[PDB]
């Protein structure tokens, strides 16, 4: 609990530096008892890495890890995810034994802390392709063998998808078809894709909310934000606009609780 | 091999018993040895029961069973759903041992035939809320204890989503978080959404697709089919155009094994 588990994230950048800032700050806010720690890149500037160390227990600087994969990722429409292999770094931190990875476009809405009563690999169903497992929220356990069978797979296969969900889910082939208790409850990991989606499921189970994740190209970060009014501006069909409050309250944690620190 | 056991669909008229014929004809190309049945509806015209009949083994008349939910229909812009209660006289069928039902727009790509080693309430996660089972594919065991539950449930309190899904999942409550043999693999639920949101797991997966199904407002029927080139007109982000190959599967097996019948 105290010193040997920690929650991990990852930024290449100012940008989702941002991102992780408020997840750090939502994670204080519940309460969390584990440690915080980011894994950061050498574009990740001077000023931010010391501001992140005011959020996080540690900023571990680490190499990008670039896949290159431009085919799969333009099948996706998401052209700049190439370096998300940077996240299999986060099995390299063997001075803890159990971590929760999460997104830096993630927000905690509630402690979760019980996700360390689950075993590796554990994660929410992805919407789209629910036999597959969204990477933005994860349960496992760092190791240098799982770290480096990782590396190795990823240098030589690459990824199905150009990121590292899809040799996440290559590598935990059978989290599909086996233990139900490593299929993290939705509330866990909620993608405004899903509150679009099937709205009338939200409106019934969505107040049990945890986690809400940002999934898509456009990040709160994008948005223009006004905190007179609490409004944001927005174009059309956008997934973060049918519940729009979970964006207004990153943005509410940015404005009050990471702005002063980024004096 | 097993004469007590069926796969079930639903007609209430005549355009979605064009899917119902199609479906069927598909179950007998891939070679089932269970039998076919078809609940249908008034509505449905005396000439299109009897065409039916020629593909199915049972015709079924039951009555329209309609939420009248305009409320949770519209949040799902599904305001023609209300009448799809009817397909719990599913649960009726006490001939038969076990069944899965199939909604009428979906088209079997192999046999699977082996969905009936699974028990009661199996089905595949729904993409938009995979906490949820999609309701269009489900193993069941017809029973007048449970079929007289279900009406009741949906007289009194109804629908979470004006329809059979919301109140299916509402009763079969422990899908999400019991037994994973339950958790039908999407193959045998594969919808065009998955298609079109995960392109690169469908491109690594998707040549296992046991059933397609075309969810959402616009169906099959709904296209302008050319038999002689073999292709439909179409509108921007149609994602049954994403792999239309499934989409021109329904219209060849139609136009070739169906459409004789009828004109
Ligand atoms: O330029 C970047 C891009 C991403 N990240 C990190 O990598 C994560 C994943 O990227 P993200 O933009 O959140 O991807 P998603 O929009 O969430 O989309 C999907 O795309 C990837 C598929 O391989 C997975 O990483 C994600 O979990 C999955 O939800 C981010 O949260 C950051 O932690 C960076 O540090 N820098
Ligand atoms: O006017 C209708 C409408 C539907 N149906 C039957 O009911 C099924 C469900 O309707 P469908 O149009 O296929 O719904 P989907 O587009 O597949 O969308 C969702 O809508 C419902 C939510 O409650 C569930 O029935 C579905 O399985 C779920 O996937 C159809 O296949 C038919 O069998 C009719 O007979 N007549
Ligand atoms: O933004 C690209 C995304 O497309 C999707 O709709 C998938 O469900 C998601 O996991 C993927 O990374
Ligand atoms: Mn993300
Ligand atoms: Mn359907």
């Amino acid at each position: 609990s105290m010193t040997d588990q920690a929650f991990v994230t990852l930024t290449t950048n100012d940008a989702y530096a941002k991102g992780a800032l408020v997840l750090g700050s939502s994670l204080k806010q519940h309460r969390t008892t584990r440690r915080l720690v980011v894994l950061a890149t050498p574009q990740v500037s001077d000023s931010m890495r010391k501001v992140l160390e005011t959020v996080f227990d540690e900023v571990i600087m680490v190499d990008v890890l670039d896949s290159g994969d431009s085919a799969h990722l333009t099948l996706m429409k998401r052209p700049e995810l190439g370096v998300t292999l940077t996240k299999l770094h986060c099995w390299s931190l063997t001075q803890y034994s159990k971590c929760v990875f999460m997104d830096a476009d993630t927000l905690v809405l509630a402690n979760i802390d019980d996700l360390f009563d689950r075993e590796e690999l554990s994660a929410a169903p992805d919407p789209g392709w629910p036999d597959c497992f969204n990477s933005g929220v994860f349960v496992y356990q760092p190791s240098v063998e799982t770290y480096n069978q990782l590396l190795h797979l990823a240098s030589e296969q690459g990824s199905f998808d150009g990121g590292d969900q899809g040799i996440l889910n290559t590598f935990f082939s059978s989290w599909a078809t086996t233990d139900i208790r490593k299929h993290l409850p939705f509330i866990y990991n909620l993608s405004s894709i899903s509150i679009y989606s099937y709205l009338p499921a939200f409106k019934v189970f969505g107040a049990s909310a945890k986690v809400v994740h940002f999934l898509g190209r456009v990040k709160p970060w994008n948005y223009t934000y006004d905190p007179k009014t609490k409004s944001v501006k927005s174009e059309a069909h956008d997934p973060n606009m049918t519940h729009p409050e979970f964006l207004i309250l990153w943005w509410n944690i940015f404005t009050t609780n990471v702005l002063p620190l980024l004096q």
